[PDB]
């Protein structure tokens, strides 16, 4: 670099150095209210795990509710039998090596079906893992081979190809890691969704635009003075007819103050078996004499040149103390900001991110821990990342900047970036748009620590890359070690592992609609129908075990009434 360069870096530095002085002790004690606010609404009730078939298919399948494999399959007798059929064939590892190369090489066959197919092929498969696994390490192998003789880049592997095997292995760590988030990862995973819910909520919370007050995202932070009281509301507890207190702020929409009344009147439930704050109505009881109901949007509303005001607390001027039930029941609208970085927001993203920083450092260490409170390092990481050593070995590649990279594509870079960015795949919780935006600044770091790039800090560079510049080296050197402690480990046995593995097929045997995976996973065998049986005709084994006429029985099969 230059001379101009290194001074302009240095100086960007100190000037960060400056702005994390002004509010050092100040993160210190933030941190500390809000770990006593933390141990409050958690450490006296129970951690909301999803069951592991719904932690499955929220992961397998991202936003797809009530997923046919979940669910009763009615179907007629010969399309039944069909399916079996077919079923079988995926224990074929002729047949599903083959199914899958020949889905791949067809242009029409999108990234999203990719990932379709490597969904309901592990869900299909999931009652015998120690089957799925072997061809899985096949598929992997098939894949690096592949790359590295049309000759690319050995970093570059197992990142853009996103093959149908790299998902696969994707989902392979979600079933096998749920035990690992159960007992380890999960509590500071959860712990770090409900640190930065709660600081959000200290503040004010556009519910229009989805800025805050404290957002830890710079694109998400509220450039404009908001001036707003905290107040207390005291809440009919839906029992007695028993009260109870609830901090809220003056500015909050009546929806958010009756979310944050249903958080904390429910705090002991999980979020899925609460009432809705759109099915309650807020009524103020100034009474007995008056019960006044409380809305976003009434005949009170402000309305000024086309612009419609979300109605707050303040608007229908609520008072502190006050007392509050929870009842079932061309124009633009603003709520705090109204639309017709300097140092005072660098500041404030790094008071957040001060506060926050031990619950980022908490899930950091867990996840890139060995031996983490007593247990053991899941058995399917030691496994997968003695493989990619394994692959690597092969070819004599020795450089350690290749399997870092292979082992972080596989697992942090695509598994754990996808929980911390949705703790909801995890937990029975709701992830507002302003938590999402701070858990996504916190996934990039914890991307950028994965990499053996290089951090080239400047202003134009991401807010996150300068707020965390000083903790990526550090996290770094823990992914470094990570990888290493796990080499030294002792190899798993084949025979190990398979126990294992059985074991595992045997606990979720019955977690899942087979027929229904099957019967999605059939669509591709159809429109695929013709490349597929000449590939089956093609290949040597394939013939060997006759699948082509196999095949062609079924597609019958599943005709016939």
């Amino acid at each position: 670099s230059t001379q101009d360069a290194d001074r302009t870096l240095k100086r960007l530095q100190l000037q960060m150095d400056n702005l994390e002085s002004r509010v050092a002790l100040e993160c210190k004690e933030a941190f500390a209210e809000l770990q006593t606010d933390i141990n409050e609404l958690t450490n006296h009730v129970q951690i909301p795990f999803l069951d592991y078939r719904t932690y499955a298919v929220r992961v397998l399948f991202p936003g797809i509710e009530a997923h046919p494999v979940l669910k009763e399959l009615d179907t007629p007798p010969n399309v039944e039998k069909a399916l079996r059929l077919f079923g079988q064939l995926l224990h074929s590892r002729a047949f599903l090596l083959t199914f899958i190369h020949t889905l791949e090489a067809q242009s029409s066959f999108s990234m999203r079906d990719r990932g379709t197919v490597a969904s309901l092929t592990m869900v299909a498969l999931q009652s015998r893992l120690d089957y799925a696994t072997g061809l899985l390490k096949q598929l992997l192998a098939d894949l690096i081979e592949k790359n590295l003789e049309s000759k690319n880049h050995p970093k570059l592997l197992l990142r853009r190809t996103e093959s149908v095997a790299e998902k696969m292995l994707t989902n392979w760590f979600t079933f096998l890691l749920h035990k690992f988030l159960k007992e380890c990862a999960g509590e500071p995973l959860f712990l770090l969704y409900c640190a930065i819910k709660q600081q959000m909520e200290k503040g004010p919370i556009d519910a229009i635009t989805g800025e805050a007050r404290y957002s830890l995202s710079e694109d998400k932070l509220i450039r404009q003075q908001i001036d707003y009281k905290t107040l207390t509301l005291h809440c009919v507890c839906p029992e007695s007819e028993a009260q109870v207190p609830v901090k809220v702020l003056n500015c909050d929409s009546i929806t958010q103050a009756k979310d944050k009344l249903l958080d904390t009147v429910y705090k002991g439930i999980p979020y899925s078996q609460r009432p809705k704050a759109e099915d309650m109505d807020l009524e103020w009881r100034q009474g007995r004499m008056a019960r006044i109901i409380l809305q976003d949007e009434d005949i009170t509303t402000k309305i000024e040149c086309d612009w419609k005001r979300v109605n707050s607390l303040a608007h229908y001027q609520v008072t502190d103390g006050s007392l509050v039930a929870l009842v079932p029941k061309g124009t633009k609208l603003w709520h705090l900001v109204r639309n017709h970085v300097s140092e005072i927001y660098l500041t404030r993203l790094l008071a957040t991110k001060g506060t926050l920083q031990k619950f980022v450092d908490d899930l950091f260490e867990t996840v890139f821990s060995t031996a983490h409170r007593g247990s053991a390092l899941p058995l399917a990481i030691k496994y997968m990342f003695d493989f990619l050593d394994e692959q690597a070995d092969q070819r004599q590649i020795s450089d350690p900047d290749v399997r870092h990279t292979w082992k972080s594509n596989c697992l942090p870079l695509r598994f754990w970036v996808n929980v911390i960015k949705n703790p909801q795949f995890v937990f029975d919780i709701h992830k507002n748009s302003i938590t999402d935006a701070c858990l996504s600044v916190v996934a990039q770091t914890f991307m950028d620590s994965c990499s053996t790039s290089e951090h080239r800090l400047g202003k134009d560079s991401p807010s996150n890359k300068l707020l965390y510049a000083k903790d990526i080296p550090n996290y770094k050197s823990w992914v470094e070690r990570y990888y290493r402690d796990i080499a030294k480990m002792a190899s798993i046995s084949d025979q190990d592992m398979d126990a294992y593995l059985v074991e595992q097929s045997r606990l979720h045997a019955n977690d899942f609609n087979v027929l229904s995976a099957l019967s999605e996973l059939y669509f591709y065998v159809t429109k695929y129908r013709q490349e597929i049986l000449t590939s089956l005709d093609r290949d040597a084994s394939c013939r060997k075990h006759k699948l082509r006429q196999k095949l062609e029985q079924i597609i019958t099969l599943v005709s016939s009434s």
